């Protein structure tokens, strides 16, 4: 038997894939989270003792954001092992093509909390290869299920953009996305190009260098878009300004509840 249900703070989650925490924890109908450290356990009465004890109010690492009561932090799988190992196998229940859980130390984490005066609530993470062959900006992303469809995948995906910008650099997610990844990462580059059109002459390369937002991923967005026409071999941005603001006006497309701000961050490679 498989891990099925967790409870972590106030939430219970039922699992969508296989997690391999080790064989004992799958027994019991309930894996028990601790929000702030995700150490899992096994009983209620395990959960609560621990609920007392444990002093932590916060993820580990590095607040490399602050706008609001919307966080940031970045963890090192090598200065906090333990951590990242539980975060994925936290991940690794709703992430049906994530590989990787006990050898983190290649990884930095980056951790999306909402605070309140209990301290700071995780509601999803991207990892990050910290040298990436395929150049990749992001590894793995998830938004945490009950806080789906609220904005916060499209601020992770804004955000690890936002370093790849500060690494003067371009970079794709790692693939497969799930349908909710696609589907965030094609509304959220839809929403950029849009944008930045509204406002003379851009080649794609031109715009790749401005939103660090590959070539391809912005010719496969512009082709959507119906922005792009085929001319011998080479994909040319056909934009006409009118069909912008006319998509821009749209339903489809529209800043997100919440958006990242050049300004609150702090962070430089
Ligand atoms: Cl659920
Ligand atoms: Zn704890």
């Amino acid at each position: 038997k498989y891990v099925d249900k967790i409870h972590i703070g106030n939430y219970e989650i039922d699992a969508w894939y296989f997690s391999p925490f080790p064989e004992d924890y799958g027994k019991q109908p309930k894996l028990w989270l601790c929000e702030y450290c995700l150490k899992y356990m096994k009983y209620e009465k395990s959960y609560r003792f621990h609920l007392g004890q444990c002093q932590w109010r916060q993820p580990p690492g590095k607040e490399i954001y602050r706008k609001s009561n919307i966080s940031v932090y970045e963890v090192d799988g090598k200065d906090h092992k333990i951590y990242c190992q539980n975060l994925c196998l936290l991940a690794k229940l709703f992430l049906d093509h994530k590989t990787l859980y006990f050898d983190v130390e290649p990884f930095v984490f980056y951790i999306l909390t909402e605070v309140d005066r209990q301290g700071a609530h995780i509601v999803g993470y991207f990892s990050k290869e910290k040298e990436s062959p395929d150049g990749n900006n992001v590894a793995c992303i998830l938004t945490l299920p009950p806080y789906q469809r609220r904005g916060y995948g499209k601020f992770l995906i804004a955000f690890s953009y936002e370093l790849s910008k500060l690494e003067s650099t371009v970079g794709s997610p790692q693939k497969p996305l799930s349908d909710l990844g696609k589907l965030s990462y094609r509304s959220y580059w839809s929403w950029v190009l849009l944008e930045i059109l509204r406002d003379g002459t851009l080649s794609i390369k031109d715009l790749s260098q401005m939103t660090s937002i590959t070539q391809n991923d912005i010719i496969s967005t512009l082709q959507s878009l119906n922005m792009v026409k085929y001319w011998k071999g080479q994909h040319v941005i056909c934009v006409t300004p009118k069909l912008v603001e006319e998509h821009l006006k749209s339903a489809q497309y529209k800043k997100p509840p919440i958006t990242v701000d050049s300004v609150c961050l702090k962070w430089a490679p």
